[PDB]
């Protein structure tokens, strides 16, 4: 089909984890658009529900819904990864509870669990690991000098995340960053121990926005947040989330597609950053796309995001799927909102 050469052959299947996630739904979406099958799971087959009649509708007998109650049960992927070429483990807590304990622990067993799962079963030959620019760094505002590559730890968070007072409102974003650091190196850990016989890459996103596919029983995760604000709800967790990268969900759909099936990416650790903004620029973006309707006044200046990543894999990624450059943060909020029109 479009990606010549791909490493998993037309029409594999491919099992994706926590397939009701926002982010996990638009891997699903690229997935399915790709022609590859998809076998999602989810703690119910209620919360796929919706998505299920979407992408049966859109894609007919090309996603199959898979319940996995318990990610980090023994031998809970027996019967679903069965027959799988690929497998993109998504799902995470994601809680933003201040308990390291239940938070990092269960990132890593679940993981792990995912992991094993695939070095037991000789059809899968790649594998993708959702984790994030988190693993990298928590973002900091007007701070020079900040140049994140695919060495690049967010070390300081495994000891923030449990000496930090509770009363620090960065409490439970450090104890997540520390789940997604300490998940993500237990994975290259595995690699390395147990040379399985898949390639494993991993895509880091920063803030995604997109579409939210099911609003009926998607909270939307990031999107979520933004929507509220589009609605005019101005909530303090959202003054916890300083200026930094947005990306796409429909390229980090892609993201994780050429982290798939492309020969070219292999041991990656892709960065999901495509431009940097703030709320008063999102503000901006939701008073462009609605002229005529009221949205909360500008926040005060938090400052910018002087950072820079290391996106090489990420652009290669996207030329070779013919989708280039990263998709704008207009049309990403769009894609979110949609815009004043008829
Ligand atoms: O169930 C659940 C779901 O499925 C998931 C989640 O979803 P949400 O919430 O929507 O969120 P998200 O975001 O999508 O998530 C996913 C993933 O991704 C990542 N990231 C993201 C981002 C954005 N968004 O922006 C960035 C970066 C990164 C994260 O981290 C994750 O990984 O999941 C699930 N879960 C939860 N919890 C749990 C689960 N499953 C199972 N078990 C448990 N515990």
């Amino acid at each position: 089909a479009k990606i010549d050469n791909a490493v998993l052959p037309e029409g594999s299947l491919v099992l994706v984890t926590g397939a009701n996630g926002f982010v996990a739904s638009h891997v699903v979406e690229q997935l399915l658009e790709h022609g590859y099958k998809v076998r999602g799971t989810a703690r119910s087959a209620s919360k796929l529900a919706n998505l299920q009649k979407r992408w049966d509708a859109k894609y007919p007998g090309r996603f199959e819904t898979a319940v996995v109650e318990d990610m980090l049960k023994q031998g809970a992927y027996d019967e679903v990864i069965k027959g799988a070429a690929g497998v993109a483990h998504i799902a995470s807590v994601v809680s933003f509870s201040n308990k390291y304990d239940e938070v990092v622990t269960p990132a890593i067993g679940g993981t792990l669990n995912a992991l094993r799962a695939a070095a037991a079963t000789p059809s899968v030959k790649r594998f993708v690991l959702t984790s994030s620019t988190v693993s990298a760094l928590i973002p900091k505002p007007n701070v020079e000098g900040i140049y994140l590559d695919e060495k690049s730890w967010n070390l300081e968070s495994i000891d923030k995340a449990k000496t930090l007072p509770e009363s620090d409102p960065q409490k439970s974003l450090w104890v997540y960053a520390a789940s997604k650091t300490e998940a993500e190196l237990a994975a290259w850990k595995f690699m390395d121990e147990n040379k399985p016989h898949f390639t494993l890459n991993a895509v880091l996103p920063n803030y995604t926005i997109g579409t939210i596919f099911d609003p009926e029983t998607q909270s939307g995760s990031t999107s979520g947040w933004m929507m509220s604000l589009f609605n005019g709800e101005v909530s303090p967790a959202l003054a916890l989330m300083p200026p930094q990268y947005y990306v796409s969900a429909v390229d980090i759909g892609l993201l994780h597609l050429g982290c798939l099936v492309l020969p070219q990416i292999e041991r990656r650790r892709v960065y999901g950053t495509a431009g940097t903004f703030d709320w008063n620029t999102v503000l901006a973006t939701f008073r462009k796309l609605y002229p005529s309707k009221t949205f909360p006044a500008d926040f005060p200046d938090q400052g910018q995001d002087l950072s820079k990543f290391d996106t090489a894999p990420s652009l290669e990624i996207l030329k070779s799927l013919g989708r280039p450059g990263w998709r704008s943060i207009e049309e990403s909020i769009k894609d979110l909102v949609g815009s004043e029109t008829a």
